[PDB]
């Protein structure tokens, strides 16, 4: 449980979600562009209008928590007071404005990642800048800011730019979230990035702490797995595939250590498969299975059982096994599985009547046998549904995506793609 902070990090969330804003702004400019946004604003008994026809809109970074700071370059327009009229061509403001989850009406299992520019009784937007080309100052800045603010509340409804798109229910079930939070992150480009919990506990005490690495080796997309996730719903249905038909998923269990960590043990007597030495077929029993995350990108496994000699039960093995089995992503055939151990370690214990070499003999070569199997069965492959995966519950910009580039293991497990 030391190791926990030393590779990828959830930060005591269950699956993290991550887009590059350069993604997100290719997204957004179309949306400004094709939609041709311009917002008006009138007020006849105070004497005010403005008039603003955006060139863009673009994230940049420096926004805070769940705020995006966003340039809004003006290519045309004005603002008039006090029989004052100042002209908005070329006026570029930068403003925060939240981002939060909102509902659909007719759909409960869809929310959506939108802007919201909240009230003048709320900070949902806060200008930054009021030109950052320094034309705008002393009463014109006071209100044009003023103005920029009327504006925007009153034309909230022509800005329905969905970042994310998020998924209540799913085809891959372990996935759904209950529970989640955006937050923008600032590279040492800029990360979008939503936080997720896949149950109801508490989450008040939960930082918005994010690795940044989600998105390392210049990803576009990313997703991080929790460990205790990666072990439940990766690991615990392969782990056995070599194991013959008397042993499966139904055998082990994850034993919890946190709410985003664990370890895998078994929960009764693992019944190997018949191996035959010489003549006769022999019965391996693993009576102790144990199996958890080590340096990060390995499992580390111990086990102790037994074999006893068919026909002659009462002479019979101890055994231990100690395997570490290294995760590989092979990114030519796609197939991600955890190797078999070059240089396993084991123990053995006899049992014999003292001077039976008949029996040694055999007893010898089962022992042999048996652990050679067993260290050879612990490496297995993982099904690979990662575009799956990477697709099952946020969709960034409502988009599916088709490229996975890496599948990295590192205390959780991350999934990185073209968007």
């Amino acid at each position: 449980s030391l190791y926990k902070k030393a590779g990828m990090n959830t930060y005591g969330w269950d699956i993290v979600y991550g887009c590059s804003k350069r993604v997100v702004n290719k997204h957004l400019k179309e949306y400004i562009t094709k939609n041709n946004i311009q917002f008006l604003y009138s007020n006849i008994d105070k004497k005010q209008e403005i008039k603003m026809v955006f060139d863009n809109w673009e994230i940049i970074n420096g926004g805070s928590s769940n705020f995006l700071r966003i340039k809004t370059p003006i290519k045309e327009g004005y603002f008039k007071v006090r029989n004052t009229t100042v002209d908005l061509s070329g006026i570029n403001p930068v403003l925060e404005i939240k981002l939060d989850f909102f509902n659909d009406i007719s759909n409960p299992n869809i929310k959506e990642l939108k802007f919201n520019f909240g009230s003048e009784s709320n900070d949902d937007i806060k200008i930054i800048v009021s030109d950052l080309n320094g034309n705008l100052q002393e009463e014109d800045e006071f209100y044009f800011n003023k103005l920029l603010i009327n504006a925007f509340i009153q034309n909230e409804k022509q800005i329905s730019y969905i970042f994310a798109s998020l998924n209540v229910t799913s085809d891959i079930e372990w996935m759904n979230p209950k529970q989640f939070k955006f937050v923008y992150y600032s590279p040492t480009d800029g990360y979008l990035f939503i936080l997720s919990v896949v149950t109801n506990r508490d989450i008040s005490k939960l930082s918005a702490n994010v690795d940044g690495n989600i998105l390392g080796n210049n990803s576009e997309v990313g997703l991080l797995i929790s460990e205790k996730l990666f072990l439940q719903n990766m690991v615990l249905s392969r782990l056995s595939s070599n194991m013959g038909s008397n042993i499966n998923k139904n055998n082990f269990e994850v034993i919890s250590t946190s709410d985003t960590t664990g370890r895998i043990v078994n929960n009764s007597t693992l019944n190997w498969y018949g191996l035959k030495v010489a003549a006769l077929y022999y019965y391996p029993k693993i009576n102790n299975f144990s199996m958890q995350l080590f340096e990060g990108n390995k499992l580390k496994i111990s086990l102790r059982g037994l074999v006893r000699l068919t026909g002659l039960e009462a002479v019979y093995s101890d055994f231990e096994i100690q395997s570490i089995n290294k995760f590989v992503y092979n990114s030519t055939n796609k197939k991600a599985y955890f190797e078999v151990d070059k240089n396993p370690t084991s123990s053995y214990k006899y049992h014999l009547f003292p001077g039976d070499l008949i029996s040694l003999a055999v007893l010898s070569s089962v022992t042999h046998w048996s652990i050679k199997s067993i260290e050879g069965a612990l490496g297995f492959e993982l099904i690979n549904n990662f575009v799956d995966l990477i697709n099952n519950t946020i969709k960034w910009n409502n988009l599916k995506i088709s490229q996975v580039t890496n599948v990295t293991l590192n205390v959780g497990f991350c999934i990185q793609g073209n968007a």
